């Protein structure tokens, strides 16, 4: 509920918390967290995905989905019991603008991503800091 305020990275169709860094926190189960928050400051629904260069390691939800205008989304990253944060490890952001009044079902975002050129897509990168 209550967490670590953030740093904010200004991107054209997403503001990104933190902006650049991932700090893992201890949960009252002693699991490592880290969370970071997408705010769409466009007019449009934008559709938004998470990768990572450790898909074995992380959870990460929600991961393909989409924010509305205005509004922020809470990503929630987690490794799995056992391992640990490396700062090799990153993330990548992908979003992009869609139409007014487009649907956000999962077909509908899979058939956007197929259709979006690439000049659109807004990527934005992040780094483990390890624990």
């Amino acid at each position: 509920a209550f967490k670590k305020p953030l740093s904010v990275f200004k991107g054209p169709l997403l503001h990104i918390s933190p902006a650049e860094e991932l700090y893992f926190g201890s949960t009252e189960s002693g699991e490592k967290k880290t969370l970071i928050v997408l705010t769409n400051v466009t007019k449009n629904i934008v559709a938004f995905k998470v990768r990572t260069t450790a898909p074995e390691k992380y959870r990460v939800k929600p991961s393909n989905s989409s924010c509305d205008p205005g509004a922020s989304v809470d990503i929630v990253v987690s490794p799995h019991g056992g391992l640990t944060v490396s700062a090799q490890d990153r993330f990548l952001i992908m979003a992009a603008e869609m139409e007014q009044s487009s649907g956000t079902g999962p077909a509908e975002l899979t058939q956007f991503w197929k259709e979006v050129p690439r000049n659109k897509v807004m990527e934005h990168r992040l780094r483990c800091h390890t624990v």
